[PDB]
């Protein structure tokens, strides 16, 4: 809306209705509506956008204009009064490994990306946003409230740029602004391969006819491969250590080097693809480069789907799993596969699962060297600790043997994320993920907490007493009322995350509904879902059902001891078995001749 920094619509393409392979963009999944689920379209709207002016201006843009007769509290102020805490002791999740957190980020990145408006480089805009805190067009700065310490050290605000949106089209009549999802809505390993054909090709190794992904040629992990470097300048990964000067990786997803464990995970996935391609070349010597790439790509996709629905979702959704994701009944071509705008806020529950440190463990799962445990903030956009400080194995061990943070109404987001986040475009470890999340809810025209409760068929609290009952927490409810005045005004991100978790789950009732629904649609609406008869042969599916993240690690690292259930809290050596005892992926059912 207004067209300043909008995204150009539908570079068209004709559909191969008989191909056994996903397109890269996600077009042609749905036959009747080939664009559903494709990258670079408007995120779906489950409820209509809510803007100050009804078109594109977010609530809190204009000081005089209230929401339902009340000013919205500052994002940073909600963060300070509600989201922060001091004491890291006792915060960890005793029945979830750190791989629980990290898998969620991986899934999230497969499904959605709403990139900030390209103001351009060379920006006086960035300057005006950051230095002068001048709100206008794409600049929607996060202003510091009264007595905020950042006043004394940072300035009047943190910069924030509005999300990219769909261009208005030749009718040109007035419509609410829709933000773009830049990645394919399908759970399709797009974070490995890309959602855009040009990037997808640049990632491939087209020098050999082997259907491999390109690997780093300047650095190796004791023989094993790294992602290639991103040669785009300037590099945030160089900026954090100018001595080291190690650039970011180049992956199927732009965000791959945001933090060291995410870059680690992207590494495992790349290695898995190359492994799969080599194994398939031995089984089918006649298969060409294309066929090899497509087939391993198709296996990796199913791997991510199986881990997510079998291992991850049950431990997020708990008792609500069955209620939103009943057993599969085949492809339903009437289901909307698109990711919804609100899902991209609901899935940010992950931010409350990130602990304040990261460890490198040695082969005995003991602290690796003198600085084994690092503050998380030092690991944003950090590639040098991988390339120059031991490769990925010591990080992978930490994933297995260390724990996720548990969400806690009094201990929501670690200060590493809340005070010291580094943004790739800027220069300081000074940003606030919580305040950004809340600013972003408004950027995207999110209906408020009570609207979503209603959508989910849940009671809608009107008074302090009502809120207390929902939150089962009198103090939090009061602090929310003091800031927001009405529950109707509470931003969906803090609203949904505030609720106590469902039985055996890690999210509250509002979020289990919003997530459950989306995941159901992600499965049921996908023509290439792995369990859709015809996608894979029955014998292939029998093989696939044996995959695990533990096997993934065994095959792609020099780690030889792993737990059988990677996602629960596991202690060495009690909970760890030799790799040789762990189920393998049998690729024999992929063997194909013509005789
Ligand atoms: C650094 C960041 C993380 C780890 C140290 C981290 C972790 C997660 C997890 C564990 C998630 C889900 C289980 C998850 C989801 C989403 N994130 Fe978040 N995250 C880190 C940093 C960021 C930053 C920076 C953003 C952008 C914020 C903005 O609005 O500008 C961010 C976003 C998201 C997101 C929305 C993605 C989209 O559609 O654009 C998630 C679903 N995370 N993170
Ligand atoms: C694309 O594939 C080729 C062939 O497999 C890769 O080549 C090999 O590179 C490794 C490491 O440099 C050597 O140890 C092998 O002996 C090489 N063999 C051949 C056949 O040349 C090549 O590096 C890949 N390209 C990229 C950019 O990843
Ligand atoms: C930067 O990297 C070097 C190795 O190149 C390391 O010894 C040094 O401590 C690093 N400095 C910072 C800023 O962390
Ligand atoms: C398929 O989807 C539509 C819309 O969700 C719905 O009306 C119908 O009940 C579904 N059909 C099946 C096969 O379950
Ligand atoms: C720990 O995790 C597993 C998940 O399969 C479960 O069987 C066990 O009861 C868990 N404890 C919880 C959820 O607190
Ligand atoms: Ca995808
Ligand atoms: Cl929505
Ligand atoms: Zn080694």
């Amino acid at each position: 809306s207004w067209e300043v920094g909008c995204g150009a619509p539908v570079p068209l393409v004709k559909c191969d209705e008989n191909s056994p392979y996903r397109t890269i963009t996600g077009d042609c999944n749905n036959r009747r509506s080939p664009a559903l689920g494709a990258a670079n379209r408007a995120l779906a709207r489950w409820l209509p956008a809510e803007y100050e002016d009804g078109l594109a201006l977010p609530f809190g843009w204009t000081q005089r204009k209230t929401r339902n007769g009340f000013r919205v509290p500052l994002a940073r102020e909600v963060s300070n009064k509600i989201v922060g805490y001091l004491d890291e002791e006792g915060v960890l999740d005793q029945n979830r490994s750190l791989l629980f957190m990290q898998w969620g980020q991986i899934v999230d990145h497969d499904l959605d990306f709403a990139p900030e408006t390209e103001l351009g480089s060379n920006e006086h805009s960035k300057t005006q946003c950051e230095e002068y805190c001048i709100q206008g067009d794409n600049c929607f700065p996060i202003m510091f409230p009264k007595n905020d310490p950042k006043l004394k050290t940072q300035g009047k605000c943190m910069p924030f740029f509005r999300a990219g949106f769909v261009c208005p089209t030749p009718p040109y009549q007035s419509l609410a602004r829709e933000q773009i999802n830049a990645v394919t809505s399908f759970l399709d390993a797009s974070l490995v391969y890309g959602s855009e054909p040009s990037l997808a090709s640049r990632l491939r190794n087209l020098s050999s006819p082997l259907g491999l992904m390109a690997v780093n040629q300047e650095a190796w992990d004791h023989g094993l491969a790294y992602l290639p470097f991103n040669n785009k300048k300037p590099s945030p990964c160089e900026f954090i250590n100018t001595t080291a000067r190690v650039p970011c990786f180049l992956a199927g997803d732009f965000r791959a080097s945001e933090q060291i464990l995410l870059a680690t995970a992207h590494t495992l996935l790349l290695r898995e693809h190359n492994r799969l391609a080599r194994e398939l070349k031995k089984l089918n010597p006649h298969w060409n480069g294309e066929k090899l790439y497509q087939e391993a790509r198709k296996i990796l996709g199913a791997f991510i789907q199986i881990i997510t629905f079998r291992d991850y979702l049950p431990i997020v959704l708990g008792s609500e799993m069955q209620k939103w994701i009943p057993p599969y009944q085949g492809y339903n071509n009437s289901v909307d596969p698109r990711i919804s705008n609100v899902f991209t806020f609901a899935f940010r529950f992950g931010h409350m699962e990130v602990p304040s440190t990261v460890s490198r463990l040695d082969e005995n799962y003991q602290p690796w060297g003198p600085e084994a445990e690092l503050p998380l903030h030092t690991l944003f956009f950090n590639t040098w600790r991988i390339i120059k400080d031991g490769g990925i194995d010591p990080l992978v061990r930490g994933l297995l043997a260390k724990k996720s943070k548990l969400m806690n109404q009094d201990k929501m987001v670690t200060s590493e994320l809340r005070n010291k986040l580094f943004q790739p475009t800027h220069k300081i470890h000074g940003f606030d993920l919580a305040a950004i999340n809340l600013q972003r809810c408004r950027d995207h025209g999110m209906p408020g907490y009570n609207s979503w409760r209603g959508f989910c068929g849940l009671s809608q609290p009107k008074t302090l007493k009502g809120l207390q009952t929902v939150l089962k927490n009198k103090i939090l409810a009061k602090k929310l009322m003091d800031l927001y005045k009405t529950p109707d005004n509470i931003d969906i991100w803090i609203g949904g995350n505030a609720e106590p978790m469902v039985e055996r789950g890690r999210v509250g009732p509002l979020l289990a509904c919003l997530l459950g629904r989306q995941f159901q649609q992600i499965r049921d609406g996908d023509r290439f879902w792995w369990e859709n008869p015809g996608v894979f042969t029955e014998k292939q599916r029998d093989s696939l059902q044996k995959v695990s993240f533990s096997r993934l690690i065994c095959d792609n690292t020099h780690i030889t001891k792993v737990p059988l259930h990677a996602f629960q809290a596991n202690n060495y050596p009690h909970d760890f078995v030799d790799c040789s005892t762990v189920d393998k992926l049998d690729l024999s059912p992929w063997a194909s001749r013509e005789n």
